[PDB]
């Protein structure tokens, strides 16, 4: 009966290892009673209890009791290499961290939410009522950042089974590429800047940007990368901003503005300076080229992942996809975690780069973290989210960890995941398919193994994880499958997500139709499945076709928008005769609990379509069957071709 109530405290157990010497029951032995536990500490979630003719909720208690004289049951010497920020400290701290130190704060040092107006006005030209979207790309106030920093940065480490990263590393030696052991190298200058946006931020004291940096002070960055190869401690520190301040900005191309949204509430991120000595010397693991981490989805184009997927799931039987959904994964890496990235690292680089790694990562243990404010934390373990390593760090360290808890949960050995299951992941997102029994076992059982390795569960019904048991209800990339039918009688997956939220996220910005053109088209290269947007897109694509699209965002244009469709979609978006009918319903089903739309919208934008698209010319809206259907014209394209 009480065995929810004991699964609930076994969560909060500490990790403990395996005991022999002990009779080790399970939250269901403890609440049918005569079992009384002697510790706490948890395995597999068993603890160790005399039998000795209990009550249950007599046992229940001790439990509990244990567990609260563990918690209350300290302060950290700052390590020499970090020493040098306590001399920049000029006023006491505020930030009132309870557990790690807020030596001060240094002195000062020298964005908005508004409408794409063009996109914007074609919304409301149709009736869509904007202040019915939900608000996206919120900044926050200096108060709300230090409140963020206290309620998820300022955190003992997470406790994880003794042993844990043991285990991890046997999980990686079954999936490691023996044929790359101790082969990466640094790269030549030309090839890093090839692949990086200028407009990377500075660092709290730095005063130039990724693009400035390589102009003029590449010495500064080689400085850096000599300093660290001899084991010389440099001066690293990361620089804490909120989400969507002015200085949040990717170093890299991103997928899609997904990656922005996954973002921690606080952004963390070495100097400019010093993202680039990283990159330098660790860009083949930092960029995965080649792809080491088994099911590593980053370089995978949004419009394709699900194609992908879909080819996996059609090879199992009866197949089911479970969810990873982390709590705050960057907030839950460990020292120990981070060290286990470091020997794998160390597995792929040449031995003249083990050093280089090696006092990277100490820096990495204990991070001095500057706010934007001027006050200083020094952050323990953990994760930056501005770290180069994040996406390739986390996701090994998430595959690894999913693999073992997956293993662990289902009798499944380590080196027998790979016949069983496919796993996918994208930093700390990601899920995998395998068979229904084996995917239910992994789920109600995966949920107390990965607790006790320090990367809890978003607490949901019944302590089980999210399972999918149709392929349209994988949640991947924050979207989910959703089908459309073409004129060849074939069908394909595109990314589905709601359709308040695509507007949203179309309609604004933080601080030119050359730029909404841009965004036009890479909405529409994602959501055509969508007939609201793809003919607000087609609107937008229409204007002004003298002015040549932006570059400043994930996809744009060269020549011709609907042949770069063509071209990476392999059909022509007229060829679109059929979106999913039942999973559109879900997607649409916002906007009209918000209030977005009215009766009349779809067929207002279908009409103001119709009436440019029947007029004498080549229009775009045209591309459009319906819209096309109805005007009687079509759009002849010309050559056109799709960028990043």
């Amino acid at each position: 009966n009480l065995t929810p109530l004991f699964e609930e405290l076994l969560q909060q157990c500490p990790p403990g290892g395996q005991n022999k010497t002990a009779h080790m029951v399970s939250a269901y032995q403890l609440a049918q009673g005569n079992w009384m536990p002697t510790s706490c500490h948890v395995f597999m979630g068993t603890i160790s209890a005399r039998r000795t003719k209990t009550h249950p909720y007599e046992a229940y208690v001790k439990l509990r009791e244990l567990v609260e004289e563990h918690k209350m049951k300290p302060g950290s010497s700052l390590g020499k290499h970090n020493d040098w920020i306590i001399g920049k400290i000029k006023y006491q701290g505020n930030l009132r961290t309870k557990h790690m130190l807020n030596p001060g704060k240094v002195a000062e040092q020298l964005r908005h939410n508004v409408y794409n107006k063009t996109i914007g006005s074609v919304m409301t030209a149709t009736g869509i009522r904007l202040e019915k979207l939900p608000v996206v790309r919120a900044q926050t106030d200096t108060t709300n950042f230090h409140q963020a920093i206290r309620d998820k940065i300022d955190k003992e480490e997470n406790l994880q089974t003794p042993g844990l990263h043991k285990k991890l590393m046997e999980v990686f030696n079954a999936l490691k590429r023996p044929e790359l052991e101790s082969s990466y190298d640094a790269v030549e200058w030309e090839e890093l800047e090839r692949g990086i946006n200028r407009k990377g931020a500075a660092g709290f004291f730095e005063r130039k940007n990724i693009g400035e940096i390589l102009d003029s002070e590449k010495n500064k960055v080689e400085e850096i990368i000599d300093n660290l190869k001899k084991g010389r401690n440099i001066k690293y520190y990361e620089t804490a901003i909120p989400k969507n301040e002015k200085r949040d900005v990717n170093d890299d191309w991103t997928a899609g503005d997904f990656v922005d949204e996954k973002k921690p509430r606080v952004i963390q991120y070495p100097e400019a300076k010093t993202r680039l000595a990283i990159t330098k010397v660790m860009y083949k693991w930092v960029k995965q080229k080649p792809v080491v981490i088994p099911g590593y989805e980053g370089k995978t184009p949004l419009f394709q992942i699900f194609d992908k997927v879909k080819k996996e799931w059609d090879q199992f039987q009866n197949p089911v996809a479970v969810s990873f959904d982390t709590k705050a994964w960057d907030t839950q890496v460990t020292t120990k975690d981070l060290e286990l990235i470091k020997d794998i690292q160390k597995y792929y680089f040449k031995k003249k780069w083990h050093k280089f790694i090696d006092t990277l990562t100490m820096h990495m243990t204990e991070v001095p973290v500057i706010c934007a404010d001027g006050e200083v934390y020094i952050r323990k373990g953990q994760r930056g989210s501005g770290q180069p390593d994040t996406s390739a760090g986390n996701s090994m360290l998430n595959v690894l960890t999913m693999v073992y808890a997956f293993c662990e949960a289902t009798g499944v050995p380590y080196k027998s995941f790979d016949r069983v299951a496919k796993i996918h992941v994208c930093g700390d997102d990601g899920f995998l398919i395998t068979e229904r029994a084996l995917g239910e076992k992994f789920a109600s059982k995966g949920v107390q193994i990965l607790a006790e390795a320090g990367k809890p569960q978003k607490i949901t019904e019944g302590d089980k994880m999210k399972v999918a048991y149709q392929f349209d209800d994988i949640e991947f990339c924050s979207h989910t499958p959703i089908q459309v039918r073409w004129s060849d009688n074939t069908s394909s997956y595109m990314p589905g997500r709601n359709t308040t939220t695509i507007l949203a996220k179309m309609a604004t910005r933080l601080d030119t139709i050359a730029y909404e053109k841009a965004v036009a088209f890479s909405f529409l290269l994602m959501y055509s499945w969508n007939p609201l947007i793809r003919r607000i897109c087609l609107l937008v694509l229409s204007t002004e076709l003298q002015v040549k699209p932006g570059k400043s965002t994930t996809y744009y244009y060269e020549g011709d928008p609907i042949s770069a469709y063509k071209e990476v979609i392999g059909h022509n978006l007229f060829d679109l005769k059929r979106t999913s009918f039942e999973k559109l319903a879900k997607l649409n089903l916002s906007m009209s609990v918000l209030g977005a739309w009215t009766r009349h919208t779809s067929k207002r934008l279908l009409q103001d379509c119709v009436n440019m698209g029947v007029k004498e010319g080549n229009w775009l809206v045209n591309a459009d069957r319906l819209v096309s259907s109805k005007t009687g014209n079509r759009y002849i394209p010309g050559e056109g071709h799709t960028l990043q």
